[PDB]
């Protein structure tokens, strides 16, 4: 099938930024501070099915890419901008785990058994010992000629991991990851302002986002690091819609997926501060980043459902 | 008139380092420390008049400069050292505002207002907004190739905010500057260590000891972060005394008037910490540094207001 | 003697590796963790005796050096790799101050009067404010051109200093230090990613071990920055396993003398870890790393001290 060697890593930015969504319409359920809100826990749990339905898509089609054209993914592993994209296939599995449904999860049953963590870290972790190595130790590939906006995604799975962490019960594999995330994403974020496309440049907020939300969930509250991190964030998408004002252009795209992950992570941190600091101002932006984020991904979906069909019909 | 032309931005450092002298004199009579000097209050009633006094001057004289030769400031905005001495006439502002005398503030009356943080930051706040923007996605004028000891001067504007943050009560807005702040002095401090001038070259010392006077505003007392910034930043003012020994030169111009907003801001941090750990050794450190920034603002003084009569008199 | 002429800085390395062994047994055999192990303070007093010895031997023999050929030590410290050397015969003495035997300190006497620290800081701290100074100010000497894996060796002794500042009880100098040890930790490291050796390049461990244990001596407990830094060790200990698997060759050398000092500062930092979470797997893990700290000295020793019986015996 000559549909596999066309078939990009790349595709994996659809599950991300759709089990994403699951995430934070779980929290706009269970949240007690958006509580005027009368949303349903149906909608997480209708999200939630479609995402997983969409991951076993795109991974069982990739894996028979993998194991049909073992040269393609070669070509796609050694480049600059599509090896930091091996990392969602892992990251989309934590967001599904750390996203469960409540009416789906087993009442009265173990709490999220951490082989769950286990089994979907390890395949992160070992990708990334290699990657962070050769940072170091590379001769072609070092951080100081690779080093892009999408390299945030190697850092984002530590922090994804500290809240599956949190959640499975080991905290203390959580402040590791957490150590390990914080400590390259100073790197990161150093190296990349010493070195414009729309939505891949977006990644800065990705980041900051996770490493607020996974020190929120390893230590109980909002203390200050979280605070810290988060404001970092809100920062760098307050900068980041007065660049591209949002008229970029008539541009929907598999890459463009990629540019909800972060505004997601971005509007789930807003609502753990919302709920943290129960104020007026923290509240309406908390529920303008939820309602700005939602919007694009709901676009996002009825346009490819749509491009999908009226392709051959 | 042909005066105008020549009249520099940088004569906002006159102003800047001056209002910051109202501060320092305000601290050193209402700290419970420094209670053996036998200091008034009415000290920093005069030289918070004579701050404001120069800063109305200096205002008033660029904005006619600016209305009426705009072609001027364009060519001082698009400078490498001259675009960041842009934020000092509102840091000089906001060290008005800080410094406030107890005698003229209202009594039993609103306390600072908050109007004057949002009125004195947003200016501050947008010129930020487009620096920090720019510092990525320029192509002439990156980071990379603008980093000087003077780019300092953005940074710091986050730390007085955040101070002025929390004497008008937003203690949120604080620790979101703040936030911002140490951000982007991570960055400019690791790109100044890769890449010998006399006043402008002791901006390192101005950020670390504002960065910790504002996380002792924001929160109460002095927990260990402020000690860690305000240890670096007196690390920093023992690594320079050093190299320049004080005997540059017969040198005392408008830019040496910029040597003094760091010195005072040194010595304002460690006016907080002898209050905070009250031994003898920090109260002797304090009482140095204040009386050696007091008296090079005090000569800096005598000898404009003689330069300034005897030039035609 | 033409032998001194030949006699390197780096054999101070033979010493800062042994006497860091001496503490490690110190604290395996005062932990209330390894209390299984039934291990003797005696070892410690041993392996603290031998380090001393050591210390004096070759401190007598490099002051000879110094005093008799002064044209080489010059040409030694204007090297890039051998000026971050200058430090070890200082951080050897820190070592042997923090690791005193408790047969041996006197009983019912002074707690390590605070002479020690001094005595021993200062020609550290003088040392480091030239070096630190020339990383700014420096024309060919800038830490861009000379950034290399043992530029660490500059910043461990602040977090050294600060061990032995707790110790003494001037608990505040120790702050100091600290908050200038992290300060350029954070720059060397990032300073390192842009720019494959086998013993001095797991420098990248020793110091954020020692960043851990710093503040973990500080402040009472190893409370989340200890924990942060410590993990940041324990992943840069396990990305250097993988990458020289510990089968780099037949190699056995001086300079391989400062491969156990990273490993043993990484064993101790997770020896107070391991009595800070007392699980199984955090006790098993000290373990593991003390026996493969203390084995791996142990066979150093035992072949330098064959070599230099059978070079003509
Ligand atoms: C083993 C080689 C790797 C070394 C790094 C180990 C991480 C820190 C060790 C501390 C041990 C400890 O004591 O804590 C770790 C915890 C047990 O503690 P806890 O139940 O969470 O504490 C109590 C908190 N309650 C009360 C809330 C429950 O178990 C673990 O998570 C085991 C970690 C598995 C490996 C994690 C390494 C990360 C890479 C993932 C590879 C699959
Ligand atoms: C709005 C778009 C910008 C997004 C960034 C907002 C900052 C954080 C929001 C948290 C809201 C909150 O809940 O706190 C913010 C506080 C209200 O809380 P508080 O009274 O201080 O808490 C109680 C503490 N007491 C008990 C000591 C009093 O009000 C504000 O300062 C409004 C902030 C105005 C905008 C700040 C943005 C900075 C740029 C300046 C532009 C003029
Ligand atoms: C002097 C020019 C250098 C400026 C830097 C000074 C460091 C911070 C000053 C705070 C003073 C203070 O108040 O604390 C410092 C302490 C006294 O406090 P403490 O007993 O530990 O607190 C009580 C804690 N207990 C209750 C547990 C005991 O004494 C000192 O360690 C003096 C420091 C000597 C110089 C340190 C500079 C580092 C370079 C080393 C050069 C030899
Ligand atoms: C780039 C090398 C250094 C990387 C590390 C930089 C920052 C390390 C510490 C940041 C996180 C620690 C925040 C401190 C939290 C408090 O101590 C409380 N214990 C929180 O529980
Ligand atoms: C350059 C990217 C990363 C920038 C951030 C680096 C450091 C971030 C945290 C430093 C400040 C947090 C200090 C922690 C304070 C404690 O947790 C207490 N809650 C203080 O109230
Ligand atoms: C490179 C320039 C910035 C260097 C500093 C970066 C991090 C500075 C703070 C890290 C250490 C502070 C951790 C905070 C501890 C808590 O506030 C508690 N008070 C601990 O006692």
């Amino acid at each position: 099938w000559p549909f596999l060697l066309r078939f990009p890593i790349g595709c994996f930015g659809v599950c991300l930024g759709l089990g994403s969504q699951a995430i934070l319409w779980g929290a706009l359920a269970a949240s007690p501070a958006m509580r005027f809100l009368r949303v349903t826990p149906m909608i997480n749990l209708a999200v939630w099915l479609l995402a997983a339905a969409v991951l076993a898509a795109t991974s069982v089609t990739y894996a028979l890419k993998c194991v049909f054209y073992f040269e393609a993914i070669r070509r796609e592993f050694f480049h600059p901008v599509r090896v930091n994209f091996f990392f969602t296939p892992s990251i989309a599995a934590m967001f599904l785990a750390i996203g469960l449904p409540r009416a789906l999860a087993p009442a009265d049953g173990r709490a999220m058994h951490p082989a769950v963590w286990c089994a979907s870290v390890a395949p992160l972790f070992a990708l990334e010992l290699k990657i962070y190595g050769q940072w170091l130790s590379g001769g072609k590939r070092r951080l100081c000629k690779v080093a892009n906006p999408s390299s945030h995604l190697s850092v984002v799975g530590n922090f994804v991991g500290a809240i599956l962490a949190a959640r499975v019960g080991w905290v203390e594999a959580g402040k590791f990851l957490w150590a390990i995330g914080v400590a390259h994403y100073i790197v990161v974020f150093v190296t990349l302002y010493q070195r414009e496309l729309h939505p891949v440049y977006s990644m800065f907020i990705a980041t900051p986002s996770a490493a607020s939300l996974a020190w929120a969930a390893i230590y109980g509250s909002f203390d200050a690091v979280a605070r810290t991190f988060f404001f970092m964030a809100l920062f760098l998408y307050m900068s980041l819609v007065v660049r591209i004002n949002f008229f970029r252009g008539f541009r929907f795209s598999i890459a463009w997926w990629s540019y909800t992950f972060p505004m997601t992570t971005a509007s789930l941190a807003t609502v753990k501060y919302a709920e943290a600091v129960p104020c007026f101002l923290s509240r309406a932006l908390a529920l303008s980043l939820s309602l700005m984020s939602t919007t694009m991904v709901s676009l996002l979906l009825v346009s490819t459902l749509l491009h999908a069909f009226v392709w051959r019909s």
